[PDB]
C-alpha cells in the first residue's frame, strides 16, 4: 500500500522544480508583505507565500470583467481551504510513511500556522 | 538531521496545497498519470506567467526560450529531491527507479506539449 513512498517523491520533484524553475525564468515574485509585519518567515513559508501569489496572480488574469476587490475576496477562501486540505494530505502520506514523529507534526503544524496567518496579512494589502 | 525531515515535510505541504489550490481555483487549460499532470501543470502555469512578463515577444520566441528553463529546472529538481531521499535513508532501488521514471515522462510529456498549440 505504499503509493505512499511514491507520493513523497513526486512531491520533492514538484517543490524542488518549482523552485528552480520559478528561479530560472525570473518569474520570483519579490515577498509582498506588510510594511509593519510583526512576524518573521522562514524559506518554506516563504516558498508557501510564493507559490500562492502565482496562484493569485493566475487567478486575476484568468477573470478580467471582475474587480480587484472581488477578485481577493473570491480567492481568500479558495486559498484557505487549498491550504488546509493539502496540509491534510501531507500529514495523511507522514503518518503512513510512519515518518509522522511528535516533533515533525509540530514543525508541520507550526508552518500552516506561520502561512495562514501571513497570507491572511498579505490579503489586507490595498 | 531534523533539517531534512523539514525540507521534506515542507515540500509533502508545499506540493499538495498547490495541488489543492489549482483545483478549488479552477486555472485550467480544458497520456499520464497523476504526479506527471501535476508536473505538467506546475510548468505550464509558470510558463504562463514568463508569457505576460514579455508581452512584446512571439508565441514560439517565449516557447525557445522557455523550453531549456525548463530542462534545467526538472534535472536540478530531480538532483535535489535524489538529495533528501539519501539524507533520508529512505533511497530504496524501487523508489529511485520511480522517480527517474516520473523525471523522463514528464520531459518528455513537457516537449509533446511545446509542439502542440
Amino acid at each position: 500500500i505504499s503509493l505512499s513512498q511514491g507520493a513523497q517523491a513526486a512531491a520533492l520533484l514538484f517543490s524542488a522544480a518549482m523552485d528552480q524553475i520559478s528561479r530560472l525564468a525570473e518569474l520570483d515574485i519579490e515577498p509582498v508583505r506588510l510594511p509593519e509585519s510583526e512576524l518573521t518567515g522562514d524559506s518554506h513559508s516563504q516558498h508557501l507565500l510564493l507559490g500562492m501569489e502565482i496562484l493569485m496572480e493566475l487567478y486575476r488574469q484568468q477573470h478580467p470583467d471582475w474587480t480587484a476587490p472581488a477578485i481577493r475576496q473570491a480567492f481568500a477562501p479558495l486559498a484557505r481551504a487549498g491550504l488546509e486540505r493539502g496540509y491534510q494530505e501531507a500529514c495523511q502520506v507522514l503518518r503512513q510513511l510512519n515518518v509522522y514523529t511528535p516533533a515533525v507534526a509540530g514543525q508541520l503544524q507550526g508552518l500552516l500556522l506561520l502561512t495562514q496567518r501571513l497570507f491572511e496579512e498579505r490579503l489586507q494589502i490595498a
